[PDB]
């Protein structure tokens, strides 16, 4: 009795004769293993592999794996875009299977009814897609990255452009399939308010695997305008913009979001700041209220064009400058190592201190690091902390993210460490009881829950909280309810009750 065959005898006792089980023998392994790794920084020959690779393509071959796990002791991570920031859709330190879902990517839109079922391995970028072929003044709310998967998108919550008008894409869900510990399939029905609640921004992988989502659509203007200039003047001045920016960016009605970068451009070198916006409306309106709210960045009619909301969709993601198609490409933009981490920030950071975090820049080659700054007003301040497990709402200025991309596998330690320094500088400005953080940029620097220690409740909670909110004793509360056992588990995932606190 050993576990890798016992598992594929297992699964196929469930579910006798495409391809669903990989193994290490298997051709295919490492490059579907490989394919769907976005963070090169986990890719080498120490990473530990899993025994199998599934590919269910149905919910049956999903219960069958949670079963047979169960059965030979192995643990599941499951994969859906695999975008994790630490890889934890694909790395354990256990033996280990991973469920990709490349297999399970269908996309179902009721154009009348306005809703939609996707299935949990779908990417963002189709949904994208398939939404604006069925109507151009459709879509739905959700993250940048056309290649991010859902499973991991939404069960994290979610975000972008429709932000401020809509909310999170966890918003905007109307029901799911699931599937439980105990290999069962869930509709929203069968699963309970509780669960549901859960799954929306709780991160799924503490629950289940999602295998559906039911989506509900959103509206989007035929023409939307974009325009995104370009800044690197004198430090100071760049920072008296900032300021400026900081202090009304979050403060327009829904149908403005203007955001910023930041960068080092000129390679052996100065600073530069971009920024940007989605407009919901025309290029004069924009302009106008660009002139009256903030003349100083001295925007033009000749700065911007108006877009479709999919080209739109397409000017705001990874992928140079063409055509719309390729919302539907899996392997677009590139795949770098990254170390990326977010601040929340409720009041503005003093211009001194804004310098010396621009000054940080300089200490990285040039690109390497980069600053995005979003704002959060609008439809951010009535929607309830405890809505969904997402609990960062009403009184949020922007949001911070500092972020370093790099291509070798030695220069890892250093460009880690640099995104750690800047998040320790930045302490004293960003929030702060607790610092809130966010679940789908995760960071194990919050706190580790381990494998080979007992499972202090006291401990999760540190980070428990600076992901969710209050929202963090209903959390451990479902977990306790639906896997009492802790069979989903990662390296920093919600612990169930131990039963003398019962
Ligand atoms: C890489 C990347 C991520 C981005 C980018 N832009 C974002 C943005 O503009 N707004 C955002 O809110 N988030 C952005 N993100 C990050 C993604 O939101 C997070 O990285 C997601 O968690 C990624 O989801 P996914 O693409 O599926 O990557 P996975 O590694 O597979 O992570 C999933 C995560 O959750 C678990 N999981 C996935 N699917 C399921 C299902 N069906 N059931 C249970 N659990 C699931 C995985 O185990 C893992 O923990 C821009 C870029 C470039
Ligand atoms: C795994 O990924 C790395 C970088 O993407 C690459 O060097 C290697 O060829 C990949 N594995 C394959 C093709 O099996
Ligand atoms: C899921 O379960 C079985 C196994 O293949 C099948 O009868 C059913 O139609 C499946 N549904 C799909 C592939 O949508
Ligand atoms: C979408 O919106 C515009 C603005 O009113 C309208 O003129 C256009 O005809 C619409 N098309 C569809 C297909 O909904
Ligand atoms: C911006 O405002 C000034 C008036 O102070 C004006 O001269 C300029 O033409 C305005 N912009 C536009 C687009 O008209
Ligand atoms: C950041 O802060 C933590 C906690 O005080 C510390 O352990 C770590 O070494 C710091 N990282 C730096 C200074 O880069
Ligand atoms: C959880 O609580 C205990 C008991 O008071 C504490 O001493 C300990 O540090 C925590 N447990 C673990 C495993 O860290």
């Amino acid at each position: 009795a050993n576990p890798r065959e016992n598992f594929l005898k297992c699964f196929s006792k469930h579910i006798p004769n495409p391809k669903l089980v990989y193994t290490q023998h298997d051709q295919l392994y490492m490059s579907i293993l490989n394919s769907t790794i976005q963070n090169l920084r986990f890719i080498s020959d120490t990473t530990p592999k899993p025994l199998v690779i599934v590919t269910p393509s149905n919910n049956s071959h999903i219960q069958a794996t949670i079963l047979c796990s169960k059965k030979v002791g192995l643990q599941i991570r499951t994969r859906s875009g695999g975008h994790d920031a630490e890889g934890m859709s694909y790395i354990s330190q256990v033996p280990f299977v991973v469920v990709d879902l490349r297999n399970m990517h269908s996309i179902k839109i009721d154009v009348h009814s306005q809703t939609a079922w996707v299935e949990a391995g779908a990417t963002l970028g189709e949904v994208y897609y398939w939404i604006n072929e069925k109507n151009e003044n459709l879509s739905f709310p959700g993250g940048y990255c056309p290649t991010v998967g859902v499973g991991g998108h939404f069960s994290g919550g979610g975000y972008g452009a429709l932000m401020r008008n809509y909310g999170l894409a966890a918003d905007n869900i109307i029901d799911a399939h699931l599937v439980n510990v105990d290999g069962k399939v869930l509709d929203r029905k069968s699963m309970g308010e509780d669960l549901f609640w859960a799954i929306r921004g709780g991160g799924g992988e503490n629950f289940g695997i999602i295998a559906a989502w039911k989506i509900k659509l959103v509206a989007v203007p035929s023409k939307s305008t974009i325009f995104s200039v370009k800044k690197n003047m004198e430090i100071h001045g760049l920072v008296k913009l900032f300021n400026k920016w900081q202090n009304i960016a979050y403060k327009y009605d829904k149908d403005l979001v203007l955001m910023t970068h930041f960068i080092t451009k000129n390679i052996t070198t100065t600073v530069h700041g971009y920024f940007s916006s989605i407009f919901h409306g025309g290029v004069d309106s924009l302009v106008d209220l660009m002139n009256k709210s903030f003349p100083e960045l001295g925007i033009k009619k000749t700065d911007c064009k108006e877009f479709s909301w999919i080209d739109t969709t397409i000017f705001y993601s990874g992928v140079v400058n063409f055509k719309k198609e390729i919302l539907l490409d899996r392997s677009a933009g590139k795949k770098t190592a990254f170390s990326i981490k977010l601040d929340y920030v409720k009041k503005p950071i003093p211009e001194t201190a804004m310098v010396k975090i621009l000054e940080k820049l300089y200490e990285e080659d040039v690109g390497a690091g980069m600053y995005v700054l979003y704002p959060y007003g609008g439809i951010m301040e009535e929607i309830s902390e405890s809505a969904i497990p997402f609990p960062h709402r009403a009184g949020i200025m922007y949001e911070l993210w500092y972020t370093a991309s790099w291509e070798k596998q030695e220069d890892n330690e250093k460009h880690i460490n640099w995104v750690r320094s800047v998040y320790n500088f930045t302490t004293p400005y960003v929030s702060q009881n607790p610092r809130l953080a966010y679940l789908n940029y995760r960071d194990l620097d919050l706190g580790k829950t381990n494998h080979a220690s007992p499972n202090n409740y006291t401990q999760a909670r540190i980070w428990g909280e600076k992901y969710f909110g209050k929202n963090f004793n209903r959390l451990v509360k479902v977990k306790t309810k639906v896997d009492p056992n802790n069979f989903f588990r990662n390296e920093q995932s919600i612990p169930p009750l131990p039963p003398h606190h019962h």
